[PDB]
C-alpha cells in the first residue's frame, strides 16, 4: 500500500476519499439531511454582489461564507442575512446555528446578533485568531 | 437590491460571494499562503482507497477529511496519516494543526495522537456532538 503526499488540488482523488467517508458516516450515524442554504444579494441586472453561503445538516445550520458589498456596510445587512438564514433553518426544523471567523468586526456582529463563543485558537501567522460560535434556537 | 434565498448548489453564485470575501481578507489580513495538503492511500493499480485531505493557511494545518479503508483499521493508519501531514506542515513552517469530528472513535484517536479539545457543540439531531481540537507544534 502506497502513501502519496501531494500539495495540488485533485477533484477525483478528493472524491475518492470523501465518498467512502460519507458512506461510512451514513451507515453509522444515519441520514445527514444535508441541504444547501444560500442567500444572494442581486442588483438590477441580476448580478450577485454578496450574500451568505451555508447549509443545514443533522439539525444545525452552518454559515460558511458571508460577504456584504462595500456600499452596503454599516446598514444591518450582515444581520439581515443571518436573520434570513435562521428563519429558513428554523423552518427546516433545526436546533441551532454555528459560525466561525478570524475577523474581529465579524465576531462583534455575530455576538450582537446572538451567537456565543464556543472556542478559539491562535494566533494565526498574521496575528488574528479563529473563533467558533453557536446560536441555539 | 434583491435578497434571494435558495436551497440548491450553484457554483457561479457561490464563487461570486467567495471571491470578493477572499479579496477583502487579503487586503485586510495579508496573504493566506493557502496550499493544499493531501495524502492518498493507493493500491497496486494506483486507485485511491483512503487518505487525508487538508491544507495549510496562515500558519496552521487544517485536516478536512480522513478515511481509513475497512481492511486497514486498528493498525495505526489514521495516526500515520496525521504524522505525515504534521511533518509536511512543520516543513511549511506551520505553528500548529486543527481538526474537527462528530465520531467518538476519531475523537479518541486524535486525543491519543496529541490534539487537545478547544470546544464543542451539540447534540446534533442524531445525538452526537461536534468537537474541535488543536495541536500546537
Amino acid at each position: 500500500m502506497n502513501f502519496v503526499l501531494s500539495d495540488v488540488a485533485d477533484a477525483e482523488a478528493e472524491k475518492a476519499i470523501r465518498d467512502p467517508l460519507v458512506a461510512y458516516n451514513l451507515a453509522r450515524f444515519g441520514e445527514s439531511d444535508k441541504r444547501d442554504l444560500n442567500i444572494t444579494i442581486r442588483n438590477d441586472d441580476n448580478s450577485v454582489t454578496g450574500g451568505l453561503v451555508g447549509h443545514t445538516a443533522r439539525g444545525w445550520l452552518y454559515v460558511q461564507l458571508l460577504f456584504v458589498p462595500e456600499a452596503m456596510r454599516g446598514q444591518g445587512i450582515a444581520p439581515k442575512l443571518l436573520a434570513m438564514a435562521e428563519e429558513e433553518a428554523r423552518k427546516r426544523g433545526c436546533m441551532g446555528a454555528y459560525i466561525d471567523t478570524m475577523n474581529p468586526d465579524a465576531l462583534r456582529t455575530y455576538e450582537r446578533y446572538g451567537f456565543t463563543k464556543i472556542g478559539s485558537l491562535g494566533p494565526l501567522s498574521s496575528g488574528q485568531s479563529i473563533t467558533w460560535l453557536e446560536k441555539r434556537f
